[PDB]
């Protein structure tokens, strides 16, 4: 009944509205759960959550990474109609925004249902509308009624919605990236027997504005080897190509050979690459290999750290990623603890010397 | 009889095929001729081969890079009927991709020649097609003859194209970015008599993904003044005004002002700058300015790293460049190589110090 | 050990450069290869290829074609620049022109390489460029300089690509329209053991021109049943539907029921169709039937001679043709040769005879 086990997890932290830059609630929570299974625990200047297993061996260092922040809307403008005008956190599309049902938060604590709404069709053209010709409708008539409401410019909003299963093996919520893969570093945080190595599990801030906490968290702890969790995209639906799909749902989680922006996003450490497959392998894991032309995790700057890390990515398969309607399959999540449990588990001190390369003199 | 020992090394050097994060054939081969005149040498953690010189000085510490890697192809699917779909390395533009022919290899070792094809003409309009449109023909009529050939998914494939000479001055292949500077800084390496100042001799992975290797590279060497070797846009062919030329083939290397992006790429420092051209100036070697608006070297997060990296750029002209059809002049690699070899000979403790700065208190 | 001797002969045809009008290359080659199997051998007024072999009864007389010339391009003006600006030979598309390497020859004897450049991208429009746009980089500074070349204008240019060879069955050249057809004519000629009925072997010139060459070497000849050897459409690539396709590679040569511009370049006899067929089939030969909408073969003008000619094509399948990159199948070559061999065998005096029909009187 793991299944169960990772469902509440999941609902935990996705009903925790914690865009980019807010992720204070996600925060709080993931100290609490990371708590017990550490040695040492602390959150970082821009609130990364750092837990460390020191394991036996003199050994060396490996980190693991997932981001707590999602997209989300800042309320920029409040109209004396009383709606509300918004401005994108990361990579919100328009699409996703029409007729969706939304909740705002409070610069003190409270949360507000929302509304986006459209011009109405008497303004021939559909045309998605353009972010700002959208407004927020929380049901007030004025800029008054609003800030009595306690809503203020720079309040959040993000996609009201909650877990709903999807037949037996799949799930939706908002904000799945990442919080499926804090979820995943989490349950293999308590899969975890002792190991030589040091582990570093971070949670981090600000991905979907560009990687901005992975950078900063790993440069104080530079580690040997690190390892990134995110979602990654699956086109396995209708209308498309099997050579477009990407990735399955079910077939388990993809190993990152490259991803973005004529690759340029990574190109993952092929030995760190190798090292994963084969383990995948001799475990009888199910994986896939992620080679990708879009998107990029938080494995990009981290393997850009000081002399350089060695860095690879476990992503999880996902549709409709960066909607209120995304989709996972609890297989590819459930392989993902244990591909990430074995990685740590089989790495030595001696193999995480290849890996920073000879001296010919 | 210079020229034959360039072409013959240029021959050895593009005839490797190393896309970004493969670079390890070439990688093999510079070690190995770097070898002999370096006092210091190894390959770090990302694959940058690093050569040291110690001089005659305290001195101070000059760095030198170019880059391994060339654009190229990762296969991403392969179909059923047997075809091969693709996804860039770097800055592939699909002009280049139309009925070329191209070598694929191999997970292991090999190498299999392959053909980009199109649908045919009869599907009026042309418009070059787009890569998801493009396949790559290897001769097999299933995926299972393509995988009994040793080729999977994650395979680069790079250009066919050898050494070919174009008169007497001037010569064709693939990959002459960057594979020509890496010549240029080898072969400066051997006209070396000593020096005052150290010298890192870097040959780097990973610039056409945006300049990754010379990041890092950089990080743990860390230099006083670094200089980048790389390819420059020359324009100097037909139905292109003299004001869009950039440079001109045959006029000698290119001393770099400004690249890039409403500039953003590099301003270089102007007292290396000014360096290299009083330096080309007085030892009557020829040479051009580099003003540009596009295009960037490693020289752009160089001069990022740390407090800052006085840097600047030798830029070799190159017509068509990023196709299998590139054109290189061999004066230009020639003076090339002699503007290297001055710059760090010419190079002394003393003027290392402007550059930092004062100190007015 | 067959496929080697196929692969090394089309070697030797198509490392020659000898577009239409300009076949002299290929044209003496021919003539030596054909000449022991021969009777009587001889080279027309325009340079037509011509066997002979009288085999044993009064019989009649069959002709089997094979056009020696390809596509190419003649320079037409030569800058001051020192670029060549060209225009066509025959069904050349500008498509397979992009970032070409290109053969110049010469008007005495030489061969000199040359590149095909475009405007770089700032001059947002791809947009395939058009013919008066290209220009060939031979890597000269000067008119002066090219015509110290010894390239005038009027010299002509063609692909630079040699035999590759894609897996097992399959390959990669320039020139395999019609070439390949020649090495099939050639290599059944080879397979001859005698016959009834006399036998004239053709290599002609000027096809891709327009079918000149046959149009004037059938008519001194005048046989009663003719045989064209051409290569013929293979669109079996991804994204074109199986009804599009026309012919599959390694699925034998294709017996020619109709082909080209709303039929009417050629509609083949049915009595040779037939024959073709039923021949084919007895003796377990794998064959296509080339039922097709576009393109023309020799025996659209030879079918047109005097009172006319019983005539009809065996084509050999091949992907992209008249590019630098076409691709054919070693076995519709060999299949080729030996339904090429039986229909001269199995031709016999009385057959010939229905074919000029009846007189009811």
């Amino acid at each position: 009944e793991w299944r169960g086990q990772y469902i509440e997890l999941i609902k935990k932290l996705t009903s925790l509205h914690a865009p980019s830059g807010r992720e204070d609630p996600v925060k709080d929570l993931v100290a609490e759960l990371m708590k017990s299974h550490v040695d040492k625990l602390w959150i970082d200047v821009w609130g990364n959550v750092v837990g460390y297993r020191k394991g036996s061996k003199g050994s060396g260092k490996i980190m693991i990474a997932a981001h707590m922040d999602e997209i989300g809307l800042f309320i920029s403008h409040i109209e004396d109609d009383g709606f509300l005008r918004v401005i994108p956190i990361g990579g919100v599309l328009e699409r996703t925004l029409l007729y969706q049902r939304v909740v705002v938060r409070t610069r003190d604590g409270r949360l507000y249902r929302g509304v986006i709404g459209l011009k109405p069709p008497h303004v021939e053209a559909q045309k998605v509308p353009e972010l700002r010709e959208l407004f927020i409708d929380v049901g007030a008539s004025s800029k008054e009624e609003v800030e009595k409401m306690g809503i203020r410019v720079g309040d959040i909003a993000v996609f009201d919605r909650e877990v709903a299963e999807l037949g037996w093996n799949r799930i939706t919520s908002k904000a799945f990236d990442d919080r499926v893969g804090v979820v995943v570093m989490l349950k293999a945080l308590e899969m975890l027997e002792k190991h030589d190595v040091d582990v570093y599990l971070v949670a981090t801030v600000q991905e979907e504005v560009g990687l901005k906490g992975a950078k900063t968290s790993a440069y104080g702890i530079s580690p040997d080897v690190a390892l990134a969790i995110d979602v990654t995209i699956a086109s396995d639906v209708p209308g498309v190509a099997k050579s477009e799909w990407f990735t399955r749902l079910g077939y388990g989680p993809a190993i990152k050979i490259v991803d973005g922006r004529n690759a340029g996003g990574l190109i993952a450490h092929p030995k760190v690459g190798e090292f994963l497959v084969s383990i995948a392998e001799k475990k009888r894991i199910p994986y896939q290999l992620d080679v990708i032309s879009g998107g990029t995790t938080d494995a990009s700057t981290i393997a850009l750290n000081k002399e350089g890390v060695a860095a690879g990515t476990i992503s999880i398969p996902s549709r409709y990623i960066h909607s209120p309607v995304e989709v996972v399959d609890l297989r590819d999540l459930y392989n993902a603890s244990l591909l990430a449990k074995a990685f740590i588990e089989e790495a030595t001190p001696e193999w995480i010397q290849s890996i920073k390369g000879v001296v010919i003199k």
